[PDB]
């Protein structure tokens, strides 16, 4: 099933930056409307990821979940990567958070379990997820968020947890924590000016909460937010949190 870019019709580009842009895009035949994620190959080789994208693709061509980024297929030709994506069309959760500056408490608990969901089932798949960012959270035509990163197996400090910067499985958990925290507040618990001071308070989990903040939600925070993974709650406990079932549509 060799894929070519003569293919598709390229539209409008949707977002840019680092390794390529990502292309809005309509199959000839079909007509089906999809993304297209451009890579440049020597530019990705030279930062020796080449390798990494490989596996994260096989896995992700075998993953199917309604919040998670469908991956349709990938073809290569002389100098590029091209990845044929599902296309999300209200965008990243990043920016609806910049236009709202802060999430309720209904949007947070939903979102939270639709990501929750999407985390058991990866784990059933014995697949395991690392950080995930707001930048890589996309929503669909029905307002539902989508996990589009490529990064499983079988985060630029901000939503790193400690194990991954000081010396699995429950990576997840504080995931959720630090999203679920930047969610109602605006920005993420650990957010420092600087790499090192950033650094510092994830290894010692300094963080406070503005007064807004319910104590459900101060609750569910600080039981996902613990430097010692076996103290985070299961994947389950969280789907059934008070404050979640009480909040989440
Ligand atoms: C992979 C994918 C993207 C997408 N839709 C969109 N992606 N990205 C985006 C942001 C940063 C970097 C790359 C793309 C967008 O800003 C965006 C904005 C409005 C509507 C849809 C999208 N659907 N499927």
């Amino acid at each position: 099933r060799q894929w070519a870019l003569e293919d598709f019709e390229i539209g409008r580009p949707l977002g840019k930056g680092k390794f390529g842009n990502v292309y809005l895009a309509r199959e000839k035949q079909s007509k089906f409307i999809l993304a297209l994620k451009v890579l440049f190959k020597a530019q990705l080789e030279k930062a020796g990821v080449e390798h990494q994208l490989r596996r994260e693709v096989e896995i992700q061509s075998h993953l199917r979940h309604p919040n998670i980024l469908r991956l349709y297929g990938y073809f290569h030709d002389a100098t590029r990567v091209y990845l044929i994506l599902e296309y999300a069309p209200l965008g990243t959760v990043y920016r609806e958070l910049q236009k709202l500056s802060k999430f309720d408490e209904q949007r947070t608990a939903t979102y939270i379990t639709e990501l929750a969901n999407a985390l058991s089932y990866c784990h059933s798949k014995r697949v395991i997820h690392r950080d995930i960012k707001p930048e890589n959270l996309l929503l669909g035509s029905a307002g539902e968020l989508k996990i589009a990163d490529f990064g499983w197996s079988v985060g630029t400090l901000d939503y790193l947890p400690p194990e991954m910067i000081e010396g699995d499985e429950k990576v997840d958990l504080w995931s959720l924590g630090v999203l679920c925290y930047e969610f109602l507040v605006g920005k993420p618990p650990f957010e420092a000016n600087t790499y090192q001071e950033t650094y510092k308070r994830i290894s010692r989990v300094e963080f406070t909460f503005p007064d807004f903040v319910t104590e459900g939600a101060r609750d569910l925070i600080s039981r996902l937010l613990k430097h010692n993974p076996s103290q985070r709650p299961m994947l389950r406990e969280v789907l059934e949190h008070p404050w979640i079932t009480a909040n989440s549509s």
